[PDB]
This record gives structure tokens, sequence and C-alpha cells, in this order.
């Protein structure tokens, strides 16, 4: 069919739901593959939806508009309009276009939703009924607000959540578990498995309170700024009005910006939101690093954990386990790494009025946000609930090494231990076997002496 | 229909073309949405591809079986197998899930070609015959620096041409008009409008070479160093052919990486590939700041050039043109920053005889490639092809600035010429009016020695 | 003097304070100049002040030795000793040879404060007294956190307040200057200059609680947990005594991590911390770069605002004034940006029990910290206290704009309007000679209808 | 004394060489403690002493002034004037304030050489002497290209050079060591010590072409590009005649940028530089990851190499030797990748006819080349130098892991090969054990048939 906008006419499949300036704006755009995520898409039609019911309230909208808008508005949230969002992400940098791409594909279904067609006989206006009482300008900036709060309340937050409960009772089951530490990556001070395990579960309880640090900016809505943050043209009450039937909507305490000049000239709830999470992706590399290396082997690395097998072997290799898990989430930690620094670049490059940078800053937060909910996740399934020690290799690591000598220490004095300890080095022996032969030490002497359970706090 | 692996038996879909362990791996994965790269995919058919004709010449391989896998690879690399390829980025650090997804994908189309069923009956074996003499250890890293080095020199270099030229024409048509030189973001010297367009060529002209710079590394396959670097298991001269058939295939000099072990244990040259890449971005976000500064108002701005309006405006909003291939070209440019960090971290992760941060690697670099290449294409086509100088106004910032007293100092001397200059500001007149008060300069000697055209060098 | 280790013995100069490993290792690391900040010196310095007094408390250490090791400590923190202090941040990644610095020019001068002599003669051993329950595993996080949670609270919080101050001070005089806005850089609806700066001012209150809310895991002290995390060895009362003595000579509400390994394995709240400062940049920089674009002329530029000048000019060239200001704080805003790379990357990197990339950490955390404390400072005093605004130039952009006419829309129509603003921009008139051109708003009318004071909100 | 500029007269204390603008500049800048780096200061002295010498040349200097001028540059040098240089990084984005440090500190110590006196009464002039025929603008720039292209082929190339060569020698050393090779962190087929070593030193080799190619780029320079690229007021003569002199001076082919304009309002050479340095960083942390790795133990790690041990251990803990050489690197690689970042945000943030950004990027670039070359450096002289393979670990690591039974493969098939490595992994013994308890290998064909040394190629 032949949709119109103000330069003229334009073919768009019968097919497809979205209008004029879509159409012609997806052949000003042909950059690389990247297209806005269903996450923000979505944002934006609940923004949609929020202004009809407001806008009827309000009376300043008929019903049969309002009713039919929030029920297209609820299709595209349902999932069910995947493939009327064409448009990249390297677009106007506030948003307009896909602005206009939800505000046609929602008058063309709702217009069809009233008995009516698609197209320039719709009933429907993508500008004076879906974005009535809005601009492009004060409509993504929220869009992005709400995306992101969402993604960390409903999908990061839940998966750290359930990773953090798994690792906690491992820690509880390895307590008992006696292990040699490792600092600059050298033998050192005992420890126990579950005590190593605390650290990862205590780094998920602050990675989360950070994370949670990042909900009050987020929760500040632009929505009612209109064109440059002063809300000329709104109705009086649209703005509170908006920002409440986004927190009904959400279940979330979503709130009028104090300050709309701030929410539009800068996106820095978004640059802060990211900050948090690229703290979760240095804790997550971390926990993945340590817990690949312990279950290295499985003869010539370090052998204290076995993980899961994802994926089959060989038969011939036995019983080589490739750490894929941690391979995933150390190559999503590199990402959120890099993806800070485009959020950054573009915070920090608002003009006056309005960050136009906005569309790749939304790109990159939300990334960010699915990598770390869906790795935590996968390495929460597929690695963390089937960690197991290897007591015997754990415990045989613990009693061959020369840290246990410091036991020894009020019995017979540092110089006496220390001399036991330099020669089981030089000769290749057990401590044990090295205290003997010096006349230092009983064999029963040593047992009752040393004990490594005693020595971890 | 049931596929079959080393676990068992799994169903796969009718439908789709891969096996057991894509379909498998499907499952284990759900990180996110991105997926491999068609340019990757690509690149890994054409190993198989070369392999397979490599194999065939060797004896080694049936010459049924290889001319119905090259013809399955040729089918991939035109692009008609695009759902089939359907596991994340964020899968095992090595590729090989992704290895996996393309031998099956080519054996059970392979199979059809010569007769034969998709699934268990096939007469091609992923493993034996369309991964012959090669591991996915190897195959990863040759696909890496294939897909990179391709879309540097058949996609990014051309863009890069492109849009040079069409500022150099800009520069040449521009030569003559002199216009104020901006320092600081105050009133300068002047230039010609031709000069400061003549910076921007020079900075592609440099990026150009820069670029040209990373490819004699890139051309280094691994292909042949089979598990760790050692090439144990490989036909003797599979490393040498398969390097030659690929260069064959693709125009370009690829060779046998003379060190198996750097190129597998690093992806060093992906590294140094994207840094050229951010050195492009960091010219592009100048030229395409510049630009957009210089077309800013219709009236509050600089309004020094006018650009094309891509998108439809407002009837009521002229001449408000927004500058948006400068916003999706500043944009992408942010985003090849990140996607440097993000690469610099996983190239500098490397652990003993394999680095395992490829597919992100990967995914980040031909991103980068790929928004390089249509940005600058995309800004060419639709703003600097239209660049307009807005003569009058450029003549009117020049003219009524402060800048040309120096003109004055070789006729009055520095002092006189600087109290004129003074008196011009305090008093918000032209240098002209300032010179006629004071009595230092008649109208006629003013236009005699203020000569803008003799003051550019 | 001769000191000496167990290496043996070294000499090291009679003029100098350290001691034999200082001396030593100030030959193994000559790399670059960077050396540790003061802030982490003197933080060290703490440590080691409030342990005496523990210790004293604890009845563990002699009173004399305990008094003179106080009184040492606090010639550090007072600046009494600044070429004590010789070593590079690169060095060993957990700050051991820094700590062992402090341990040996605090016991060589507490021995003079004793009546003794500096060296091998001396009555306060470094090792045995000086860090007496400490190792250097638990005191080079404690010195991180102490040092960057001071530095927050009473050198950046103070600044980025008075600033804020200011900038509020700015908004309420200018709250009735009415200016074009800008968006995309393009000329656009109205708003008050007092509206501009209050985004402003927004900004630097959200920074402020950002910054804020990193300190609670920054007040969490490793300080007790020895080795490896358990505390093996530490009197069971010096954790929780060190840290409330440690909160008593600050005044803030430092305390004993509840979970030491998380503190020692990983630095995550200084990668948290950083993420607040990044988040300041990106405010800063968009603020520094608005003032500058303002001010930017003095007749070719946008010209709205006057700035101090700070550094002479040059009598030819009024009145340019070159914006040093905010270049001051737009390169240390790229700095900071770039310092969290690093932060992030060495956060990320621990092994096992502790995180072996410390001094690199803290160098760039207490750098940021400094560089954004003193950037909104001397930005406050020499630029932001002096802003002006041009009211002439702002009055003259505002209306000779086509912005105004949709103040017209109610009174003649859309249509009308929209022909006003094409007639204005083609002819390069005003809205108004247009207007009375084509008869469809008198002069009186026009004056009357067209408010800008009333297009605010 | 009183010096004096534009603005008045201000005390300079009479110990010290600046002048009034220095001064006055060092109250305005109080930011953080970076100041200008001796390499720059050195860059710049040297740019003075090339003017001076062609300004002598074309008769425009008296000879008297250019002699002095031309001793007093070599002095600073030679460094003997290291406290004359007060400025912070943080300061004009061009660089002018410490331009103008070096022209009143020549001026004054030229005067000196003249048999006249500091301050007002000076025969040398520091602007019209000492800047004859040259910008701040064109200037800084200049000393960036220089300050970079020295430190790269002074400094780092030849650390780089020397690390290669003792790598090679270790390579060549360790050629018939079999050892087991990791890939994913997991056993896997064997390769030599020597190949390991091998692809370190192909790193190298790559990375020192790399650094090489970013040369030709900074061997162009600005000077004689006057304020904004034209050459106003330039001698027609200066440009060549100064770089030729840079180019006799430093023994490098420095040459006059053909594009003023290109090097002026970018400093893309810097940018291309630094991610050249950013390769070099991504190698030397997987080489020194790589050895602390292989280095870990003495006992719990992997030990197949011993490392010198630079600090004093304890007496009680052999032969814990901790990496601190690998630290020491692996944190400023971290420096280096955020450095980066920093270079690319100003590199990309220049605006019209000139970058000011410059003081923040040279500051990043000459750190990175320092903290590169004295790295590459130390870790020579401090530890690689001094590798040893650890033999009888190396063999048993080998021997004992399950990765040799795929030698049986052709003697006894793929399936009775796979059954005698589960055997022994399930059971704890070596191959030959299960091969033995199978019946399927007799001990005297384990043995010959079973031969590491011709699984490497
Ligand atoms: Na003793
Ligand atoms: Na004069
Ligand atoms: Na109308
Ligand atoms: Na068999």
């Amino acid at each position: 069919r032949m949709e119109r906008d103000t330069f003229g006419e334009i073919a768009v499949p019968a097919a497809r739901l979205w209008g004029a300036q879509t159409q012609r704006s997806l052949q000003n755009f042909k950059i690389s593959t990247e297209k806005q995520s269903p996450e923000l898409i979505h944002a934006l039609a609940l923004i949609k939806r929020a202004a009809a019911a407001v806008n009827l309230e309000l009376g300043v909208l008929a019903q049969d508009k309002a009713n039919a808008i929030v029920a297209a508005a609820d299709e595209i949230i349902a999932g069910r309009h995947a493939d009327e969002f064409p448009l990249a992400v390297w677009q106007t940098g506030s948003g307009t276009q896909t602005n206009m791409n939800l505000n046609e594909v929602i008058a063309n279904r709702a217009s069809e939703l009233l008995g009516g067609e698609r197209g320039e006989s719709r009933a429907v206006h993508p500008n004076d009924d879906v974005n009535r009482g809005q601009s492009s300008n004060d409509v993504f900036p929220t869009a992005m607000h709400i995306a992101a709060a969402r993604a960390i309340v409903d999908h990061l937050l839940p998966a750290l959540r359930t990773l953090r409960a798994t690792l906690d009772a491992k820690a509880a089951a390895f307590a008992d578990i006696v292990k040699i530490g490792r600092t600059h990556l050298q033998d050192a001070t005992p420890l126990t498995l579950g005590q190593e395990f605390s650290g990862y579960v205590a780094q998920l309880d602050q990675g989360i309170r950070h994370v949670e640090a990042a909900l009050p900016h987020l929760y500040e809505l632009a929505q009612g700024g209109t064109a440059v943050g002063t809300g000329l043209n709104a109705h009086p009450k649209f703005a509170a009005g908006v920002a409440a039937e986004i927190g009904r909507l959400t279940g979330l305490p979503f709130v009028s910006a104090p300050n709309k000049f701030e929410v539009m000239a800068a996106a820095d709830a978004l640059v802060f939101a990211h900050g948090a999470l690229k703290t979760v992706a240095a804790s997550l590399m971390k926990i993945a690093n340590d817990i690949r290396w312990l279950a290295s082997g499985p003869r010539c690395g370090l052998g204290e954990l076995s993980i899961p097998e994802n994926e089959p072997g060989s038969s011939i290799m036995p019983g080589k386990v490739n750490p894929t898990q941690s391979e995933a989430v150390t190559m999503l930690c590199c990402q959120v790494f890099g993806n800070d620094v485009a959020v950054n670049f573009g915070g920090a490059s608002g003009n006056f009025e309005l960050n136009v940078f906005r569309p790749m800053i939304a790109h990159n937060v939300l990334q960010s946000v699915r990598l770390l909910a869906d790795g935590a996740q996968g390495f929460n399934d597929h690695c963390a609930v089937g960690i197991e020690p290897n007591r015997a290799r754990i415990d045989a690591l613990l009693n061959e090494s020369l840290m246990l000598v410091t036991a020894l220490n009020p019995h017979i004095g540092y110089d006496k231990a220390a001399q036991i300890a330099k020669k089981a080095h030089k000769e290749g022996t057990t401590l044990k076997a090295a205290a003997l032969a010096l006349g230092y030490v009983t064999d029963a002497q040593f047992d009752e002496w040393v004990r490594p359970e005693h020595m971890v706090g």
C-alpha cells in the first residue's frame, strides 16, 4: 500500500504495520544489523499505553481510540509484533525514528481493531492520537529509564539472587573442607573451601546492593518535559499521571523527574546504572575464573573441583571437562567492560537541552543487563549447582605442601620449623619425613601438633 | 528427526539442517540474543570449502563427498542458509560449538546433494569428512583472521575511499571560500573552507594507511596448527595448501602463519586491527562533529553549511535540519571505542596454548568494521555529497569579526591596530567603523589593506 | 649506613629513614615515575597509628614503643616525610614493598624519638613492632578503602557542593532570562537560562548522591583478615579494635568487613566507587562543554555567556577569552574514563585469596578523586562564579529566530503560522516582517501574541 | 623578583628561572599533581633549539641570542633544570601555558649566558626571540610527535628487542623439553617448552613491527602551520628548515607534515601509536601471566618453571617465590588499556582548527611508552633471563597424564585406547598400569609405542 508523510508518498508492504516515515527511513540507515531491543520497544509501547489511559482519563482522547491504542500496545508487549520494528540503533540520536515506528504501528493496528484499515484511511493518527501530549524528546529518555529499571528488577536481580543462594548452599556444605590458600598464585595459609566460597557469596550480596543503588535515579521519568524540558504544550496533569500509570503497570515506584532538564540533557542515570553493572562484571569474572582454575586438569592443573560436563566429550578424552560456562561468563564480562566505555562517551556528550547519543546508550545498557542476568542464570544452572569437591586431591595438596610447618612454631620454635621446611623443599619430601629425619619431631608429635582443622580461625 | 552424539540422541526439527550437538547446545546457552555474524559463518564455510578441495587434491577425500561439501559451503556463502546457525556468541571460548554447527549443517546438506537424507543415515560425516584434517582450535582463529581481513578490504576501505573522494571534491570546490578559523571554540585566524576540508581528507588518507598496516598480520592463518600449534595429526601439506586455496578464493595474500603457537595462544592481530579501527573512529567523530556544528542553526548556531534533509520536516519548522547522519556516526564511533576495550580484555587473557575469548573478540571486531564501513558510506551518500556553503553567512561572520585587524599592523603598527579592535569590541561596531572613528584609516585604505583572500597562506 | 634484611646487608643513605628492603627494592623496580600517592601513604600511616594504639590498649605492645610509633605516624600524616617513600606504583601487586616502606620508616623514626639511632641498632622493629598483628595482605586493602573514602568525603564532596551552590545561585539570578533552546545543535523551543542551569545543578545533586552510595562498602575494612582472610594469628580483638580506632581518628563510620575474604580476594568497593566517579565525570564534561560553547566567540560563536579571563590576553585580541577551565575539566574527565578501565581490568583479575593488582587500582581511584575535586573547585573559582549573561545577544538570537512562530498558532492557525516561518526563512527576514508582508498579523498583534516570557512553562 | 605580563607584575622566586605567565598560572591550576613529563619538556626544548638554529641560518635572529638560546635548551635537555617546569598537565588544552614556560625559562637562562640578568631587564625576549616564528598551536603538536617517536625508538623498541632475544635464547635451550599442553586450562596435546616460548618470541616480533608501523605518521610535524594550519606569518623556509634540523638532532626522519590542518585539528598519530602500544600490552599481559602460572607453587600450583627470587623471602617459607615482575607488568598493562581510552576520548574531541585535549593525550601516550619499556626491561632483567625448567616435575605431569593415550591408537585402535584412558581415570592409575591390567599392552610395548618426543611435530 501507499502511506504518506510530509515529503510525499511511499510504498509499504501490505504485510507490515509501520508507515511512511519508518519505511522512508528504513532506506536512510542501512547501518550494520543491530536493531532496537525488544525490551526498549516494549518500554516505548508501555508509554503509549499509559499516555492513552491518562489522556482518556483527562477527557482529551476518545474512548474508542484509547481502548484500541491500549489493546495494540498490549499486543506489542506480549511479543506479537516482533517483525514490525525494523530500524537500526544507528539512527536519529534522539530515537525519533523509533518513536515514530511505535506511533505508526500502533495507529495502523488500533485502526484494524476499530474495524478500519491500515494506511492513509486509518481512524487513529500516529502523531495526533498515539503521540498525543508527548514529544520524541521526552518519550525516549523515559523509555530508557523504564527499560533499564525493569530489566534490572525482573531479570538481573533474581538471577544474581539465585546464583548467590546456590554458592551459599555450597559454602555451607564445604565449611569443613580444609584447603591450601593461594596468594600471588603461590601456596599460602589454609582456609576452608566454604570460606573461599563465602567470599563469592559476599561479592554477590555487595553487587546486588550496588545495583539496587541505581534504581532511584532510573525511576525518575522525563515524560512531560516535552521538547526541551519546560513542559510547554503538555497537559498540566500529564507528567504526574503518566508516571503514576507506569508505576501501576510495572509495580515499581516510577515518579516524574523533579528536574526534566537533567534527565533530557543527560542520561546520567544510565551511566551510573552501568557503573553498577560493570562492578557485577568484575565480581563474576573473578568467581567464574576461580572456579575454572580450581577445576582445571584432570591431572596437570589444580584439580580441587569437578564441574558438570555440559557438552559431550570424547570417550578417548576422559575426564577432560572444558569449563564452557566460565568461558561464556568471562567473555560477556569483557563485553560489559567495553559497553561501559561506549555508554560513558555517549553520556558525556550531551549538548544543551538534549543528549542525542540515546539509542547507543540504551543498546549497551540493556545488552549488559541481559548478558549478566542470563550469564549468572546459566552459570548457576549448568555449573554452580553441580560443583563437587575432589576431597582426596584437596587433602593431598594440603598435607604435601610446605605451608603447615607454622603449626610447629610453638613446639620447637621458628628456627627449627624453618629448618624442617627448607629440608623438605630441598629433598622433595613431606614436612613429616624431614621432621623425623632431623630428629626434631616424632611421628606421634607431628600428628598431634599439625592440625589443619585448627588453622582456619 | 532424531540426531545423535556421544551423549545420546536428541530431536532436531525436520526443517533444520544442524545436528545433535548444535541442538543440544542450543539449550545450554540461552545467553542474550547475539549470534555469530554472517561474515564469520561465511569465513568458516570458506575454510570448509578450502579443506575439501585440498583434501581432494591430496587424495584423502572422495570426490563425490568433496564436491558435495564444496557445493554446500557455497550455498552458505551465498546467504541461502541464514536460519541454520542459531548459536550464541556467548558459547565455548574456542568457538567449538560453532565449528560443529558448520560441520553438521554442511554434512546434512552435502548428504542431500549426494541423493541422501539429513540425519543419522547421512553419507557425509561432520567430524570425519567436513572437519577432516582440522581442529576447532585452529579453524576458529583462521576464520577470525579471514573474516576481519575480507571485511576490511571489501567493505571498509572502499567506503573510506568513497567518502575521501567526496570530501576532496568539496575541498577543491571550496578552495576560494575564506572563513573565520576557530581554536578553543573562539574566533581565530582565517583559512579557506577548502583548507579545513583538506584536513578531513588527510585524516581519511592517514586512516586508510593505518588500517592497511593491520592486514599482513591478519593474513597469517593458524590452519594446520591442530590442537595446540604443533601440527600433530595434520597432513604435512594441509597448512600450506589450505592457505593457498583461501588466497585463491579471496584474491588476498593469505599465508600459513610462520608461528602457529602465536596465532592460537593469542589473537593479537585482531587487537592491532581494532587499534586501527578506533583510530578511524576518532577521525570520523571529529569530521562528523565539525560538519554538524558548522551546519547548526538555522539562526542561533554557526550557520556556515547547509546539509541535506534526510527525513521529513515540519512545514512550521523550516529550516530546522537535524544532522541525523552525524548523530549515527558519532554514536557508532562511541560503540567502536567500547568494542576496543572488550577486544583488549579478551586479547590480553589467553592462557597457555589457546586464547578462549574468541567469539567475543570476533563479534566486536566485525561489528566495528561494519559500523565504520556502513557509517562512512551513509555519511557520504546522505550528507557529504550534498554539503553546501552558506556563502553570505560565512562572509558576514568573517568581515564582522575582530580577527582581520592584524592586516592593519604593517600600515599603522600593532598599537593602533589593537586600539581599533578594543574600540570595535567595546562599542559593538565593525573594525572599519572604529577605524574611521579614530581617524586611523580611511574607508578606501581599509578596503585596500584588509584583504582576507591574502591572509590564508 | 648499612641496614640488613634476610638476603644480607645494603647501604642506605644516612639522610633517609627507610631500611634494607625499601633500599633493595628501589633498584628492582625502576619502572616509570609514578609513586604511591601521599593520600595512600597517609592512610597506611593511619593504620600503623591505630594498630599501635590498639596493641597498647590490649597490653601486647610496650607504651614507650607505642607512643613513639604513634608520634612517627603523625609526622608522616602531617606531611613531614615526603621524601621517605620512593617506591613505584609498579611493584608487588599486594603492596607489600610499600607496607615494608612504612614499617621501616616508622621504626627508624620511632627509634630516634626514643633516644636511639636509625638502622640495625634501633629499638623499634619494623616487622615485630610496627607491623605487629598485621599482614601486608590485609593492611593494603584496608589502606585503599580508607584513602578512597576520606578523599571522597573530605575533598570531592565539598568541592561538588561548592560548585553546585554557585550554579544554583546563577540559576536563580538567570531565572527570568529567556533564551533559544538547542536540540541536536539546532534552534529549538525556548527556556530560561536559569532552567538550563538548573539542569547542571540537578546533575551535581544526583552525582553527589551516587558518590555517597559508594561509601558504605568502602567503610568495610579488611584489617584482621591476616594472610588469607581467616584471621589466623591475629589477636581476637584486633579487627574490631583497629576499625573503631580508624573510625575515631577519621570521624567516619569505618567497620570491620563482615566478610574478610571478599575485601581481600577482590577490590570491588573501589570498582564501584570508580563507577560513581565516572558518572560525575560524564556530568562535569557536559557542564564544562555547554559553558564553553555558550561563551564561544566573541563574534563567530554562540556568544550567550561571558566568562572570566584567567590568563592575560593580547591587547590586539580582545575579546578572545579561551575557556581554559573547561579545557582542564574536559581533559581530566577523559582521564577519569580511562582510569575506570584500568581499575576494572585490575578489579576483575583477582585470583583465589588475594587480588594483587592493588597499587594500580589505588593509583587510579585516588587520582580520579583528586582530579574531579580540584577540577570542580577550580572550575568554580575561576569560571562559574563569574559567569555573566550577554543579555542583548541572548535576546537578539531569541527574537530573530524562526522558533517563536508557534505563538501565532492559536490566533491564525498552524498553516498561516507555518507560511510565515517559511517566508522569513526564504527571504532572510524576521518573523514579524514576513507576517506583516503576508498581511496575516499587524505589528501590534505580533507584540501582543508573541510573548517569549509565556513560552517557558 | 618582579616579572611582568600584559595583566601587570607578579613576584617570582629569585631561585626560579620561569617568568610572569608561568608564575601567574601556577596559581590558576592547582589541579592534582601530574606535571608535564621530562620527555615532553625535552621535546619542546628541542624545538626551541631547532628554531634558534634555523632562525640564525635564515638571518632573522642575532647570533649571540641564537647561541645563548641553543645553550639554554641544551641544559634543559641534559636534565639540568628539572625544577623549572611546575605546571600541571590539567592546563590550557593547547599546551600554551607550557610553551610559555619553555619560552620564559630559556629567555631568562639565555640572558644569564649573555652576561645579563633574569627578569624584566633580560636581553632575550620569551615571545619575540625564543618563540620567534612559532605559535603555541603548532609547537605543542610538534612536541607530542617528537616526544612519542623518540620514546618509541630509543626506549621501547630496544627493551622489546632485549626481552625478545632472551625468550628466544630460552626457546632454543628448551627445544627438547616435552610438556603437557593446556587449552581451556585443561590437560591437552603435548608440545615442547621451547615451542611455547617461541609463541612469546613471535608475539614480541609482531608487536615490534606494529609499533614501527606508527612511526611514519608521528614523523610528520605541524611546525610551520602557525595559528590555524595556513602558515600565515611564518617565514616561508621555517617549516622545512625546522623539520630537517629536528631530523639532524634526533637521527630520525622527521618531515614537515604534508597537511598541517590534519596534525593540528587532530592528534590521530598519537591515537594510532597508542593502538600499537595496547597491542604490545595484550601480548605482555599473556606472557607475564603464563610465566607466573607456570612457576606457581612450590607444591599446589603448576610447578613447571622456577623464576628468580627478587626480594628476600622468609626462611620458614621456602620455596615460596612471589612473581613480582609479572605483577608489575600485568598491572602496567591494565594502565595502558585505561590510558588508551583517555587518548581515544581526547583524540576524538577536536573542534575545527585545533584539538585542545593535548596535554592529557601526551601524558597518557608517554606514560604508556615508559611503562611498557621499563616493564619489558625489568621483566627481562629480573625474571626472564633466570627462568629455569623444573624438568622432573614437567616430565611427571606429562607421563602421569591421560593425554598420551592417543599414541596407542595405531596399535590397538581408538576403542581400546579410549578404554584404557577411562580406566586409568576411574581408578586413579597411570595409563601404563591400566593398559597392563586390561591385557591390551605389555610394559615393553607401552614404552616402544608411547613416545612423547615423537608427538610434537
Ligand atoms: Na626459635
Ligand atoms: Na606600534
Ligand atoms: Na490551520
Ligand atoms: Na577401534
